[PDB]
């Protein structure tokens, strides 16, 4: 499924994301948008032979099993593919036992190579939440 921004903002805010660990709903969008485009099929191999699953790219080194990451840990036991439904309750709660790890959204390379220190308010901007 391919989210628009304010749709993935709705159901992010849904399940408990906006202020999340301190982290306004701006952040989780402006993630989703460059981690998968918005998209909740999204898959891509890392160097390591691990691979991102989802909506938000969560990976299978540390949190979850695809049967194919060799010496990996499960953490939020699950299959990688249930981070690819059109429901992303999984990929959500998952989500949040990474951001409350240590180091807070930095899990996330591409949040914080672009949208950390932004104006990530503006996605979320026009929406109805």
């Amino acid at each position: 499924k391919v989210f628009g921004r304010c749709e993935l903002a709705a159901a992010m805010k849904r399940h408990g994301l906006d202020n999340y660990r301190g982290y306004s709903l701006g952040n989780w969008v402006c993630a989703a948008k460059f981690e998968s485009n918005f998209n909740t099929q999204a898959t891509n191999r890392n160097t390591d032979g691990s691979t991102d699953y989802g909506i938000l790219q969560i990976n299978s080194r540390w949190w979850c099993n695809d049967g194919r990451t060799p010496g990996s840990r499960n953490l939020c036991n699950i299959p990688c593919s249930a981070l690819l439904s059109s429901d992303i309750t999984a990929s959500v709660n998952c989500a949040k036992k990474i951001v409350s790890d240590g180091n807070g959204m930095n899990a996330w390379v591409a949040w914080r190579n672009r949208c950390k220190g932004t104006d990530v308010q503006a996605w979320i901007r026009g929406c109805r939440l």
